[PDB]
């Protein structure tokens, strides 16, 4: 129940992830890399703010790194309320 | 965070706000807010991995990251919104 957030528009995560969130899982990280990265926040306050207002809490937030080179990472964990 | 103590990541080389962090952590700051917005928010992530990963490793927690969005204002008098991040870190 991951969204894996690349090089696409970001409207295909935003639509990957309330497909998801439709299906009936409450509960999905959004991932990146890179400068990917601002985009999946992009993707969650695109979901929280304009789909589901005062439905989504952001559950947890981590960043770390990955050895490619050293490429930064964010994950970003949702719930419905 | 006190206001001095925030680095705000914008266009400059991600070695700058490095820098930025790195001062304000050799002076004795305990606290430092990171923050971002629009396609900086990679390079806000970035700097604080950098200077976790590659100057001081097992010495700095994130303490809590925060994310919103502001309205921004364009040249034109359009308002849109932009993605933000904070980044909380601390010593020890
Ligand atoms: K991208
Ligand atoms: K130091
Ligand atoms: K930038
Ligand atoms: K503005
Ligand atoms: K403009």
């Amino acid at each position: 129940n991951v969204v894996l957030v690349g090089k696409k528009p970001v409207m295909n995560y935003v639509l990957a992830a309330l497909t998801l969130l439709n299906q009936g899982v409450s509960e999905i990280t959004i991932k990146a890399r890179g400068r990917a990265i601002s985009k999946a926040v992009d993707t969650v306050e695109i979901v929280r703010n304009r789909f589901l207002p005062d439905k989504i809490e952001v559950k947890e937030i981590r960043i770390g790194s990955q050895v490619v080179s050293r490429v930064s990472t964010i994950e970003i964990g949702i719930r419905k309320k």
